[PDB]
């Protein structure tokens, strides 16, 4: 067998079916005979790729492969990554390298010291020694990828290995099972659900390997079982339970006195599958105040090291999630109330406020819609209005990289073709991966891409307000014609100046059988 | 409180209580002041300063604290940190910074691009950003080094640092409990225990994670229950069984086609607390034979990765262990028999034969001894004529890195002062890290150090042999007096030219009130 | 041609014909069939085999060619490469890495991101993508080490390559000629030259990459044609000028303000050779006073890019130093007059003082000895007492990293076989690289070493002085016999107690046929 039949054998036997590129020379010898039970998406420049990819791997919980051109298609990804990183994305990057004949000279198109590229943004990053080993290398990306903590690793691979003898015996990579669905031994488990039974007033704290886990269900069962309220830890990349159920309180402010002040006369805060804490805003105080003490199960030793407070345990989200609800006590403390809904912002015939949007948006879209959000000056609205009951119906760029939700939400519409996806992106968001809208409409993936165009990035405008920071130069993006872009692309386009338009826009939208985009004409900050 | 007040409290609450060093001048903010409870573990040279340190922590089971002095410091530690990082041994490193005003200039003694000096030797590298972030970064890298897998961590510390005000927020990381104690969860493990349990001819293969764990008693219910052959995976820095068990059969031979054919007609071969496998010789074939699958548990995910054939379980060594032995049913198998008693090879009144030294080893040393090894070409005839009942009782170089035993021996019988440590090394490897006699004699650590010397680099004219190789330069250590060399470093000297020699030296050194070393004279090979 | 015969054809062709080495199982590939033309020299651990290429390749001019053993041997030597990257040491590292069908699997042996070891000590670091590319990436570490800034490089090779068929192209590596031999055009070197000719009080600084160079004369002529005073620059790691010659101020302190308050009143400073600057205490202040300014001549960007003030020329200092003191004028001022002789300071008849041992090799050594010094708090009184009026004739560990001079005097003396080197190591240095000293005995290498024992960390007593640090641990040493060393060793030794026995020592010494150790009991600080 060949290199190139053996590691599409080993990539079929773990699942992987679909690869996510931008093609270039050095991987036409991995891309020609491509299998005909694959399935190759092409997206038009690199960020793109690797967002697409990720939305799919994020929604669909599984490893995500991608094939990339050498460094600059590698590099064009980086801040992609950066995003797929934080957010624990099982993503196999590999990379076509000169042949090893022509890495010395360094002739065009070689990856110099490829394996560093990518640092520090994935977990693995590799070039083999030789055509042989591709397989066994590509075996430890699935690997590495896959285990908890996920996320991305990097493969380099020069093009003439493909067509090289495999050594026959990586037949024995096909079929390994690697687990690392583990819990905390008994008698430690049985002192922390004492400690959870015992609390007189408990919180609990929930973080997006929840969602990646599909633990959700599990936490519903937990704050039941303790009467506790649930927020979301702070900087949110997924959303990890119902909104509307009635034990939710919301997106916690990402500060460290904020966040002590709200946890304050809360003796026991469990947080489950995030960092303690994503803070953003400089906000200084107390971690904890006294009275609160704070335990945190996360899948990933970096964030147990690095947080100011509390204990740890490292292990698997699903396992621990269903451990503790199925062995917690059912307290007899009342259970938490709802909080109520959010009230109706005045809104005139003009402009619309972000707030009348998310309304109409919830009054409108299916029970079962996934949105991503990359509008970031109306985030805290986007989660007090959207009801989002079940499980992967949120994605936020989890390092802040904007140019994320519009690939995302085609790979998230791909992974769930049964789930409309809603993508709020600003207007200033939606350019940095605006040649996505081309994938969604070749491959006719019915992603709904809500553009908020307030003419700025209000974020920054916000940030300068706290900073009281005068002068600075950049922040308006004025003269874009988003419906104009969507036609480049493919992908039917509408626009909304008002309530009666974003109405009908909305309904037009709903009912398409492709793609579509909404210019959404919102108010200036 | 000040960064060095707030430090030294967060490393006593952690249990730290022993600095292995040696000093310079960007140290000394750092250990001024230093305090009445801890104990400062002085050494010549870098390389010594962290075998000792490894021995201790790998004995001890717990972190140890090492200081050393910027780049050079460091860099002359960095083959020690290659052992380290293959026997997964908790070391925490910290390294003198020049002042923060004189690093921009590049001052004498500033340690350039600080956090990739140690890499890829470390779990973590790091150099805080500000004075304040120092403890937090010490509790970072506290446990960084002590969860699974266990490993070398680096931090770098600006020596103006130490007298700052510290954060008063520090204190909430004096007590953090952070755990990685978890097992595969109930579903998975009754899959694992049923397959255990409906094997016909199971073998179990035990490497250095599991005497880490001190999961050794639990190994030997385990493969009683299983009535299971026990194997010590190859090139093994650790004993993890005791090796005149009836299941034990020995130290496997580190080749791929050895290794398959061993295993041939056992039907499932479980693997604890090894990586699979640590081959060392070119010995090409089957990973396995047909009939054999294998289930590797280990601790590390890039063991779990990159294992060429087998299932994987990655999880702590000593709960997986522990849940395995209390599970398992008893077989009605017959259990192993014992290997038989190694054979006396001839000596006649001349030079030692190896097999003689650790016959006679055997028959002097407590029951209790703890054992290393750095006499590369006498391994196998070791492993066969010292009976080991109990954990803790071998080290070799977990890197094949010399410099390692020698040290690392002081470090042990510091960690264990009512077990006497024997090192028998060979007269090429004691060159090595020859200056860590004088902490021995300095601190009175009764260690004996039996000097193996034949004159050569032995098992490199083995490898020689094996390749064909002729006219190989550089082979040869005549002309070293190792009892001139205990003098010069304080340490008593004996010398044993025959066998009744060795046995009045030992006699005399299992005697005596402070180290000894023996230089033994061996046969050539 | 096999890659062997290839890679030691380029070696040859291109002046190398000495491998300093440590052998290992990877390196025995390269090193069989050692070819009869080359000679080994082996020294028994990394640190000592990488200081004696030091030495030599310093003292001789030229780069020097090392060999080592994977990543436990790399790391060993990673202190002595960290002095060599300050130095601008031409240093060829080689080290063995596993078969390439065997680093997968990670086997033991196996060098893990193998070029990033090194970093960020190295030029360049590199492991190459396949056999036949050997030759060539042998031939880029050649160059890489060579051109200025001279630097130590890393190449890391799969030990089967050493047997497969070299590419028939590779002939062309041979005979290339490399050179950085440049100096500054003629129109912005004639400005130069008119602001030199200008200056009414210049100062001149010289470094070691002028003794690199061997452009010492030509700064005597240059310094003599501007009738200007000549300091050494600070932290110095060679010595570049006579230092009894009239124009000789000798080493200037290493501080900000101690430099500028010594250059004050001269208004144009030039610098040849060295960073600006060294500095190494902590001395705040102006980096020049008002009246001074300042123009480096260096090899380096980096030292160029650093400098906190002055204009930078970035050339060849042998080519620049040469044209300079051939354009300029001579000056009409007076010709500066020579330092007076330094007193004697009072010695009973008991322990030595410093500046006793110094006068007293001032008086019997050979007026073209070279000297090494690692006896950290007598370098003031070495500068002064030692008249050194031959080019190569001082070295000091250029990173501070103790453990270089032992080694590398034996390395310099192999360089300079008619000149007597005579090393001055404090006892706390001596221990770092203490058996380097069985190469001086095993290849009859002369070299002097003369140990000075005070029983102290003498400089870092001093350091912690100046810190006003109390309590400090681990700064005393006692207990050495270092004539029992040198026997260990083969070394012939000797002990002076005081002056009489050390003037005794020193005739005897000079006397010898093969390399000689004293003990020298010096007094406490
Ligand atoms: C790749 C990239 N480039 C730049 C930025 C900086 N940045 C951003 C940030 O540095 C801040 C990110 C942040 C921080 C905390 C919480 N939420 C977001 S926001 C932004 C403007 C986006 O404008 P738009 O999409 O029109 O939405 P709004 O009008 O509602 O704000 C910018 C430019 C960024 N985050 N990512
Ligand atoms: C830091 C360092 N430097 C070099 C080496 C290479 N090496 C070694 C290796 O490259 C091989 C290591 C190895 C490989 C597999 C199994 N066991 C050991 S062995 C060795 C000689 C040691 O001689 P000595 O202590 O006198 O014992 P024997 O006479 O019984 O053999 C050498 C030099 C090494 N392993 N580590
Ligand atoms: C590899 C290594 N390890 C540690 C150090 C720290 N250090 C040193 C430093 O951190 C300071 C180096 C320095 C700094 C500026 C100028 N000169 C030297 S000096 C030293 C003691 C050496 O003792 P000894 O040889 O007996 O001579 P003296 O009695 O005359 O002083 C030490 C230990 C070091 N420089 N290098
Ligand atoms: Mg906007
Ligand atoms: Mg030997
Ligand atoms: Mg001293």
């Amino acid at each position: 067998a060949s290199v190139h039949g053996t590691t599409y054998e080993l990539l079929r036997r773990q699942g992987i079916d679909t690869v996510f590129g931008n093609p270039g020379s050095n991987e036409l010898p991995f891309l020609k005979d491509f299998p005909e039970d694959f399935r190759y998406i092409l997206a038009l420049q690199e960020a793109c790729v690797v967002g697409i990819a990720d939305g799919y791997a994020q929604a669909s919980r599984k490893p995500a492969f991608i094939n990339l051109h050498s460094a600059a298609g590698t590099g064009n990804a980086m801040g992609a990554l950066s995003n797929a990183w934080n957010s624990h994305s099982p993503l196999i990057v590999t990379a076509g390298q000169q042949t090893r004949a022509m890495i010395g000279v360094e002739a065009l198109l070689t990856n110099v010291d490829a394996a560093n590229l990518p640092r520090p943004l994935v977990k693995w990053s590799y070039e083999p020694a030789s055509a042989a080993e591709v397989p066994h290398a590509m075996s430890r990306a699935i690997h590495m990828a896959s285990m908890a903590p996920q996320g991305p690793v990097y493969l380099s691979v020069p093009y003439d290995d493909w067509d090289k003898d495999a050594d026959p015996q990586s037949h024995h990579l096909f079929d390994r099972h690697v687990s690392s669905s583990v819990r905390l031994n008994d008698q430690d488990l049985d002192i922390l659900v004492k400690a959870l039974n015992s609390a007189s007033n408990p919180a609990i704290v929930l973080g997006p390997d929840v969602d990646a886990a599909n633990a959700n269900a599990d936490c519903v069962m937990l704050a039941e079982r303790l009467k506790a309220p649930v927020w979301v830890a702070p900087s949110a990349p997924r959303c990890p339970f119902p909104t509307r159920h009635p034990c939710f309180r919301g997106l916690m402010p990402a500060g460290i006195a904020a966040i002590s002040q709200l946890l304050e006369g809360h003796d026991v805060v469990l947080v489950i599958g995030a960092p303690v804490f994503r803070y953003h805003q400089y906000d200084p105080g107390q971690y904890l105040k006294p009275g609160t003490r704070l335990i945190s199960v996360t899948c990933d030793p970096l964030e147990a090291a690095r947080a100011p407070m509390g204990d740890a345990i490292v292990a698997d989200i699903g396992a621990m999630a269903s451990a503790l609800a199925n062995l917690v006590e059912e307290s007899s403390r009342q259970l938490p109330t709802a909080a109520p809904e959010p009230a109706k912002v005045d809104q005139d015939a003009g402009r619309l406020h972000p707030e009348t949007v998310f309304d109409t948006l919830n009054d409108m879209a299916p029970e079962n819609a996934i949105y991503l959000n990359e509008s970031t000056s109306t985030t805290a609205q986007m989660w007090q209005r959207l009801n989002m009951r079940n499980p992967g119906s949120y994605y936020f760029c989890a390092a802040g990289g904007l140019g994320f939700a519009l690939p995302a939400a085609i790979g998230v519409q791909l992974a769930e073709p049964e789930r409309q996806v809603i993508a709020v992106i600003g207007d200033g968001s939606a350019n940095y991966s605006i040649s996505a809208l081309w994938t969604a409409a070749q491959y006719n993936i019915p992603t709904i891409f809500v553009i908020m165009n307030n003419g700025t990035y209000g974020a920054l405008r916000w940030f300068a307000g706290v900073l009281e920071a005068e002068n600075v130069p950049g922040l308006d993006v004025p003269g874009i014609d988003f419906r104009a872009l969507a036609k480049g692309y493919g992908v039917q386009a509408l626009k909304a100046d008002n309530l009666e338009q974003l109405k009908g826009s909305l309904q037009e939208a709903l009912s398409a059988k492709g793609p579509v985009l909404i210019e959404v004409s919102t108010v200036s900050p």
